[PDB]
């Protein structure tokens, strides 16, 4: 019953039976491609192009309220039921539950994991994002460069954090976890994508260049960046 | 493992060990939290990390709360009986409600529909409003180029709208009052009561807003956890 969801008419399931993602590949889409791709459930990715205002669709919005990436449809959802649902955090949080992979089944590991994920949901992903807003996007261009060094101060003192806690340690809780999904590809398009790796001092922070190494050394995360691509768009047009 | 293990404990001794202990101070995340223990009944003991004296940068303070921010707490009665450390207001949130019983539905679709919109707070809601606090009402309020201010004033706009449209026809967030509504609306207050922020964010046209906030704010639970630590 996916067609009780508008937002299939805007992106028609070809594998209803499966899992559908609509995201596009920028640091939070590829959290949720990264751990699909690493739990291995079977899934239809879906690209929600920015180009075109797809994410303001009446369509996409009916389940992506917020009017942003990713979101998914779960056909299988609790109960035999489909379940909608956005946030890439509270979607990672999903399907580690569903899948029992990549969040601990012990307790207190459980709620670390889910405290280093917070953590990257009000602080890694929303200041590294300004960083990109004053340096590579518009705000690069204003002369007044104390917004920008509050986002830049402030997104060195987060890598900071990140390094102190990793010095010893191979991931952010005692086992490889959605937290590293979360904070890893925001580390990757901050000294990437955004061209901010001397402004920020990444340097510095040879503990966040280790495990960010490792994370990207992983097949899971290499495929899980690159998608969606456009090919699922084609035949439809 | 006992509670003298975290150094913490040197700063802020337990005065009552038995009891959790929440490190915090009077802001919108430190009541969330405040807020929450007081829905569910929880014995607490609260400890006032001071701003003014930069008690949240202290060593001990860090020892536990990594980040160098409230609220955080340290559960002697956490799992399997040992301290439980935790930090990030949406954490604890999830934490205390597992731990009681309590403020998430039972129908785990309606849980995670609360997931979901509690990561919209920390997210959206949560990081946003609190830069219209800088640009508005903080030192950020002097900048004679008003772009900044004007982004996170109409991102705050959008978001709230995104709440307004959500709320109308509902009482709370899901189906029943849940740890996303004590997550929101301290915030939600914050804006337009401590930033005074009321007309920048054209906040009287957000009628569902307006309508769940005064809902909230007259639970007793949500008045007495406003206030917490003195
Ligand atoms: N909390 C949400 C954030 C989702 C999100 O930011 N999605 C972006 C693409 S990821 S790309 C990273 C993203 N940047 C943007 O979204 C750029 C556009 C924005 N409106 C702006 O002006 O900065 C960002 O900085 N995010 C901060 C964070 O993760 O906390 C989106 O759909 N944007 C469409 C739109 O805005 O219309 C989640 O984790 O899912
Ligand atoms: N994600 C964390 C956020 C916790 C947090 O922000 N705590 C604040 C007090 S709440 S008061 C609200 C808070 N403001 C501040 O922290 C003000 C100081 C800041 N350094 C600045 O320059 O803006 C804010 O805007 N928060 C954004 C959010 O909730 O996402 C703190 O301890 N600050 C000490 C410090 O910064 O040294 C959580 O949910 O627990």
């Amino acid at each position: 019953e996916l067609s009780a969801f508008p937002i299939t008419r805007k992106w028609p399931a070809k594998h209803p039976e499966r899992l559908q993602l609509y995201s596009l590949p920028t640091p939070n889409g590829v959290k949720v491609s990264i751990m699909l791709e690493e739990i291995g459930l079977a899934y239809e990715a879906h690209k929600v192009s920015f180009d075109n205002d797809d994410q303001l669709s009446p369509e996409f919005i009916s389940l992506s309220a917020n009017n942003k990436i990713p979101a998914i449809l779960d056909p299988n959802g609790p109960g035999g039921q489909p379940l909608p649902l956005f946030e890439s955090g509270a979607i990672l949080q999903y399907l580690a539950e569903k899948s029992g992979q990549l969040l601990s089944q012990d307790p207190a590991q459980r709620y670390q994991t889910l405290q280093w994920l917070m953590f990257q949901m009000g602080g890694i992903g929303p200041m590294f994002g300004q960083v990109g807003f004053f340096h590579f996007f518009a705000g690069k261009e204003y002369e007044d460069k104390r917004p920008r060094d509050r986002y830049v101060n402030e997104s060195k003192r987060l890598l900071g954090v990140l390094d102190r806690h990793l010095k010893g340690r191979q991931w952010m809780a005692e086992e490889y976890s959605i937290a590293d999904i979360a904070i890893f590809p925001w580390v990757r398009n901050l000294v990437e994508r955004y061209n901010a790796r001397d402004l920020v001092g990444f340097d510095q922070f040879k503990e966040v260049q280790r495990v960010l190494a490792n994370f990207l050394e992983r097949p899971a995360v290499q495929h899980g960046l690159k998608i969606p691509g456009a090919e699922n768009l084609y035949f439809q047009g």
